[PDB]
């Protein structure tokens, strides 16, 4: 079987209280992305040789993929891939930004402060579903972008160091239309050794 | 003083019950669709001239509006529009469709029951944030389409007959990811009265 897999939570599901609750982190885990893990299974049954492509490759052709499933694929492995993502780069340890990607984050940036205030306001202003996304050129610039609903960086061949869901679905039982706390509270769980390895795999 | 206003809800914010919450009711009338007005007016102070547009009439000349204001006015009267409308649509009272809607509803897709299923597929298979309606040609012939975001068919020159707010601020609190729920449940409480009247209006 090499069909794709929903990846087991890292941590338990209450492990990131009082930031994000754990009804949410059930739901955004066992029903959003599992329902794009399943949707892009059942697309790719038409074509099963896909199932051999990573999420990553799937996302880097989708231009090239099969027209029919183009759109689907491009929805739903966006989604399975952002959402391990994410649920990756969360933890309910204390970490802090260390080595070169401190250093890059202070280049790039001026500060680790205005690094923070320029990705609070490009996450507060995405319109609709979408994402924020701290993300690295391939010689290792920094810079920060959003996309819509699961498009991904990916795409546009830059590798997401962290990213942060701000769908309804990730904050709305908790927060409901203050995103901006939402926003603010999640820095504490941001998992910068995770961010770090992200970082170095360039 | 002639800015945009929010229109008082039009019935009580428990009225809904038990197809939508209070809470809900009162988070979207008095939280989201306030922010888009709020947002609209902000935007408009440079050119005071546009308070004196009709919603309809920003909606239908969005391309040709000064280009600093564009897309601010898009998301922000289309949420302004799109709301006052979801609300004016809802109604605790029953109500059926009849005369010349119902007719047309008949004539244009086979029974009552054949429009209801298109309409909530298309409803179930918006992705991301969005709305599904029924919008009538200017000559009275209808159909099933949806919008973005904030997107509006008016800006298309089509004219809602009904409309459902499918992002998921509309319906988390109460049905969290299973939007298929909510579609069905909204259809106890959509206003045919006020879609007739929306139709006799062309
Ligand atoms: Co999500
Ligand atoms: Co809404």
């Amino acid at each position: 079987n090499n069909k794709f897999k929903v990846k087991p939570l890292p941590y338990a599901y209450d492990a990131l209280e009082p930031y994000i609750d754990k009804e949410t982190m059930k739901l955004h885990h066992d029903k959003h992305y599992q329902a794009y893990v399943d949707k892009l299974n059942a697309a790719l049954e038409k074509y099963p040789e896909l199932y051999n492509y990573s999420l990553c490759e799937l996302l880097q052709n989708l231009d090239s993929l099969p027209k029919d499933i183009a759109t689907t694929v491009r929805n739903n492995a966006g989604g399975a891939y952002n959402h391990k993502f994410f649920f990756d780069i969360m933890t309910p340890e204390k970490t802090i930004p260390s080595e070169s990607l401190k250093e890059a984050i202070d280049r790039d940036f001026g500060s680790f402060e205005k690094f923070k205030q320029e990705f609070q306001k490009s996450a507060l202003d995405v319109f609709g579903s979408g994402w924020a996304w701290l993300v690295a050129t391939k010689d290792g610039k920094l810079s920060i972008m959003t996309t819509p609903n699961q498009d991904s960086p990916v795409s546009k061949n830059l590798t997401p160091i962290i990213g942060l869901d701000v769908w309804e679905h990730a904050y709305y039982l908790k927060y409901q239309n203050r995103r901006n706390e939402y926003i603010d509270n999640w820095f504490n769980v941001v998992n910068w050794n995770g961010a770090l390895e992200n970082y170095k795999n360039l």
